[PDB]
C-alpha cells in the first residue's frame, strides 16, 4: 500500500516539529511515532491527541499564507467534535460553534474538528451566510451563494427572497446526502450599517452578520484529513465594506452610496468610486463597534501582521505568505505588506479547498 | 550558444512580425536570409525602419506590467542608431523630451539607440528628482539617492532641495560617463493644488510630466538596444499614491491629513485613506489645470480591458502581471483585481539591467 507509506511520513514529520515546538523531548517522539506505525498498520490510519489537534489546529492557522491576521494563532479555541457520529449530534456542535464563536459580541477565534476522512462533511462555505437567487429579472442576495441556495431549495428549503435571507445548515454524515436545519433566528447576531456623519446611510437598509465561520474547507494535520472543521476569527472592515458590499457582482453598493452622498457618477476622474469606498468602510468599522462586535480595520491588521513577522523570526520560523491575498483591498499601498514580497510555499498543517458536492 | 541563438530569435521574430502588419511570406522568406549571412560575416545585423518601429510597439504590447497597452500601436518611434557622439546622444535625449512633452499633449514616444551597449543611459528616468541623506533628515526621492550620489561623484552638484532636476548622465562607446544639465526650459512641471482645499497648494508640492524610463534594454530580434527610452502619460496613482504617499518616498499622507483637519490619532478612522483620495484628486485636478496628459485608474483599467478585448478578437493571447496591473488605491473596483493573468514574457519586451553605479 502507498497510502500508509505516505500518511506515515506526514505523521512522522508532524510529530517531529509538533512535539518539538511543544518543547517535549526526543524519546516521546519515537514513543509516539511508534504507536502510530503500529496503529497505521493494524487499522489503516491513526488518531490524534488533544494537543495534537489542538496545537495542530493552531499550526494550520499559522501556516495559512492567505491570512493577514495570523498574530493570534496560538489563542485558538479548539473543540474536539470527533466523537460525533449522528446527524443530530453534528448539528448541535455546529449550533454551539456559532454561539461560543459569537460570544454575544466579543467574537472568539475558534475551530471545531469533526470525525476525519469524510465521515462528516458540512456543505456550507460559511455557517452563517446570505442566500443567493436569480429571479425572472434581477439577482437577489449574495451572488456568491447562488449554487448553494439552488441546492438548498432543491432539498425542500425555501427563503423569503430578501437580500438577506439566512441560509440553513446542511450537512452530510456517514453516507446518503444531506439534511438541513433552519438556523435559529436568535442565534444569528447581526449588525445594521450606519454612518456616523451621514444619517441617510441607513435608508440604504444594509446589514451584515458578525462572525464569518468558514467551513467548506478541509484541515490536514499529520496526514489525517479532517474534511469538516469549521473555524472563524473576526471580520476586517474592508472585507464587508470593500468586497461584500462594493463589488459589481456582489451587493454592488458603491454608486447608490456615492449618489446619496452628493458626488457625481458622471466622471471617473472625480474618484467618486474611491470616496464612496472610504465612507462605506467607515460606516462598517463604525457600525460594528457601536454594536460591540469584534472587528479590526485593515491598518491595524497589517500592523499586527507585522508584529507576527517580528514574532515569527524571534522564534526562528521563516514566514510564508500570499501577497495577492494580503494586500488590503483598500489603500493597499499604505501597509508595509505591499512593499515587500512573500514565499507562497504551503507548510503543513494547513487549510485546503475541496470540491463542492452541490456542483 | 551565442550567434546561432541569435538567428533562432531573429527568425522567430520576422515571422510573427511580418504576419500581423499584413504582408506576405514572400519576403519573411527572402529577407530572413540576408540575416543569416550578415551574422556569418559581422556577427549580428540591423533592422529596418519598419521593423524596429513595430517591433518596439510589440514590446510595449508585450509589457506584462503595463495597464496602458490600449495604445501600443500608436507609439511614436524615433530612429537614432546613427548617433555615436556624446554631444549627439544628448540632443536626441533633448528631442525626446520636447516631442514627448509636446507642450502638454504628451506623445507616447521611444528613441532607439545603437545596440550592444555602444550607448548606455544611466538615469532611471530622464526627468527625475535627486535624493540626499542629510545629517538629520533625508531630502528628495529616497529612490534616486544612490544614483545621485554617483552624479555628485562625477562633479555634479545639487541645490539640495525636494525637487532638483537630476542631470542626464550617459556613457558611450566604452568609458567615461559624461553629464550635462538639462535646459530648464525643457522640464515641464505641474504644481499640485486642490480644487476645494485652497490650503493644499501651501504644501508646495510639484511633479514633472513625462515619465521617460530610460534604463531598460528592449530586446527585439535578438538585438539588445541597451539604450532605448520610452514614455507615456502618467496615471494619477503613480504620483499621488506612490511617489507622494509611501513613507519612504515623499511621505505626504499625514500632513495632507493634518491640513485637511482629520484625526491622525486612530486608524479605525481611516485617516490615511481619506487622505489618499484627496491627494489623488489633488493630482488629477492639477495635471488637468496645466493641460498635461494624465489618466485615472478607473479610466485606465477600463482601457486595459478594451486592450484585452481587441487582443482576443484579433486572435492574440493577453499576458500580464496582476500584481503590477492593479492600481494602488481601490484595486477591487477594476475588472483587473478580479481575474487572473498570464505573467509569461512574450518578446520583444523591455527588461531590467544592472545599474553601473551600484
Ligand atoms: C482574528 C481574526 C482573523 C482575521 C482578522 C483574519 C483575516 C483574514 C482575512 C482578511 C482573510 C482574507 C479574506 C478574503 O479575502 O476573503 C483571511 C483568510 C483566511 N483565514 Fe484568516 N483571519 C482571522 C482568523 C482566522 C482563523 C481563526 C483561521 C483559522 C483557524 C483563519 C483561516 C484563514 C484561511 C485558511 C484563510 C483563507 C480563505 C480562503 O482561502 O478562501 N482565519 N483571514
Ligand atoms: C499610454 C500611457 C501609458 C500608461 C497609462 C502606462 C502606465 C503604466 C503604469 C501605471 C505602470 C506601473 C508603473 C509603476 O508602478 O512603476 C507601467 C509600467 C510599464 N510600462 Fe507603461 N504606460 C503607458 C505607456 C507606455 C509605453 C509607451 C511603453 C513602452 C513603449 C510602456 C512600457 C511599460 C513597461 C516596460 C513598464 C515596466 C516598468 C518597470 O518595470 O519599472 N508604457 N506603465
Ligand atoms: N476575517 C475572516 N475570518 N474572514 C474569513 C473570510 C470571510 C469572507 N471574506 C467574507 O467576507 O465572508
Ligand atoms: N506611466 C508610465 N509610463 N510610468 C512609468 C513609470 C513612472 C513611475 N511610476 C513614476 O511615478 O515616476
Amino acid at each position: 500500500r502507498q497510502h500508509d507509506e505516505q500518511l506515515m511520513t506526514k505523521a512522522e514529520q508532524f510529530i517531529i516539529a509538533s512535539y518539538r515546538e511543544l518543547g517535549k523531548s526526543e524519546q516521546e517522539i519515537k514513543r509516539r511515532v511508534n504507536e502510530i506505525r503500529w496503529e497505521v498498520e493494524q487499522t489503516g490510519t491513526y488518531r490524534h491527541t488533544y494537543e495534537e489537534l489542538s496545537y495542530g489546529a493552531k499550526m494550520a492557522w499559522r501556516h495559512s499564507n492567505r491570512c493577514i491576521g495570523r498574530l493570534f494563532w496560538q489563542s485558538l479555541h479548539v473543540i474536539d467534535a470527533r466523537e460525533a457520529v449522528t446527524e443530530e449530534e453534528v448539528f448541535s456542535y455546529l449550533f454551539h460553534h456559532i454561539e461560543v464563536a459569537t460570544n454575544g459580541g466579543k467574537i472568539r477565534p475558534t475551530i471545531t474538528i469533526f470525525r476525519p476522512n469524510g465521515e462528516v462533511r458540512i456543505w456550507n462555505h460559511q455557517l452563517i451566510r446570505y442566500a443567493g437567487y436569480e429571479t425572472e429579472e434581477g439577482i437577489i442576495g449574495d451572488s456568491s451563494s447562488l449554487t448553494f441556495t439552488r441546492a438548498c431549495e432543491q432539498l425542500g428549503w425555501k427563503g423569503e427572497k430578501t437580500p438577506f435571507d439566512v441560509l440553513p445548515l446542511v450537512i452530510q454524515v456517514g453516507g446518503q446526502k444531506p439534511v438541513w436545519t433552519p438556523i435559529p433566528k436568535e442565534l444569528v447576531l447581526e449588525v445594521p450599517i450606519e454612518h456616523p456623519e451621514f444619517p441617510w446611510f441607513r435608508d440604504l437598509q444594509l446589514k451584515w452578520y458578525a462572525v464569518p465561520i468558514i467551513s467548506d474547507m478541509c484541515l490536514e494535520i499529520g496526514g489525517i484529513r479532517y474534511m469538516a472543521a469549521p473555524f472563524n476569527g473576526w471580520y476586517m472592515g474592508t472585507e464587508i465594506g470593500a468586497r461584500n458590499f462594493a463589488d459589481d457582482y456582489r451587493y454592488n453598493m458603491l454608486p447608490k452610496v456615492a449618489s446619496c452622498m452628493g458626488l457625481d457618477t458622471n466622471s471617473n476622474a472625480s474618484l467618486w468610486k474611491d470616496k464612496a469606498l472610504v465612507e462605506l468602510n467607515i460606516a462598517v468599522l463604525y457600525s460594528y463597534k457601536k454594536a460591540g462586535v469584534s472587528i479590526v480595520d485593515h491598518h491595524t491588521a497589517a500592523r499586527q501582521f507585522q508584529l507576527f513577522e517580528q514574532q515569527e523570526k524571534a522564534a526562528g520560523r521563516h514566514v510564508t505568505g500570499d501577497w495577492t491575498w494580503l494586500i488590503p483591498p483598500l489603500s493597499p499601498a499604505t501597509t508595509h505588506i505591499f512593499h515587500r514580497s512573500y514565499d507562497n510555499t504551503m507548510m503543513l498543517p494547513n487549510f485546503f479547498y475541496q470540491d463542492r458536492p452541490y456542483e
